[PDB]
């Protein structure tokens, strides 16, 4: 493991605390900023949709990536959530209502069984449709890095079509130089706002796995824009987006 202390520049630019892990599969390099935070547990927020999609697909609750769960009629603060959405659309716009219904149909005993089997974080469930948002369930950046690595190499106890379907919906950005896959997360822990971006970038068929985790107590901070600028600056400094990796 290589401590990359110079990456603090991109966390001090926005006055947030954070950590970044980057595992280059081809080179075998493992670069981490803020190693102590990499071992700390936080609520997963919307990054749990990766796990929720796998279980939903594996148990048959979600037929495929086009499966539609209609809008429950409750107007919410995100306009993109107020529509009948397929699983692929809901995953990419991070539509919590869709996956709350998915968790309800999976039911808590089955959900608990898959958490103990995979050993996902602290494996704790509060309520069936809130436990990934209410700080009951927690998982460390290190544990999420190992999870998405196992997902990429079909090393999870799911069927290969299940895992293939989840990898495909994660594809967010495709250029001739690279392909970028991730799931974002944003949750609250008391006065703190926690931000996640977890996924991988592929250039010339070589994957590099990454987990970004930051926090701020500034209520005014545009977490959505900040997490993405920090990610792009970290990957640019690491030499990505040119097709040379």
């Amino acid at each position: 493991v290589e401590n990359e202390k110079s990456w603090e520049k991109y966390f001090a630019e926005y006055k947030v605390e954070g950590c970044f892990m980057l595992f280059n599969n081809s080179q075998g390099t493992f670069k981490v900023y803020n190693l102590e935070r990499s071992q700390q547990r936080f609520l997963p927020a919307s990054t749990f949709k990766i796990f929720n999609s796998l279980v939903g697909l594996e148990t048959g609750v979600i037929k495929d990536t086009s499966f539609v769960i209609p809008w429950d009629g409750v107007t919410r603060d995100m306009p993109e959530w107020n529509h009948d959405l397929s699983m692929q659309q809901a995953f990419r716009v991070s539509a919590v209502p869709y996956f709350q219904e998915v968790a309800r149909r999976i039911t808590k005993p089955v959900m608990q069984h898959w958490l103990d089997t995979v050993k996902f974080g602290n494996m704790k469930i509060s309520k069936i449709d809130t436990f990934w948002l209410d700080n009951s369930l927690q998982i460390s950046p290190d544990e999420e890095l190992g999870f998405v690595k196992k997902l990429y190499f079909d090393q999870l106890p799911f069927h290969k079509v299940t895992m293939q379907n989840v990898r495909q919906v994660m594809l967010m950005e495709k250029k001739p130089e690279y392909e970028l896959s991730y799931k974002t997360g944003m949750g609250f822990s008391g006065p703190k706002t926690i931000g996640w971006i977890t996924g991988w970038i592929e250039e010339n068929g070589h994957p590099s796995f990454f987990v970004l985790n930051i926090e701020t107590e500034n209520k005014s901070l545009d977490m959505r824009t900040v997490r993405m600028n920090i990610l792009r600056n970290l990957l640019t400094d690491a030499g990505y987006f040119k097709g040379m990796k």
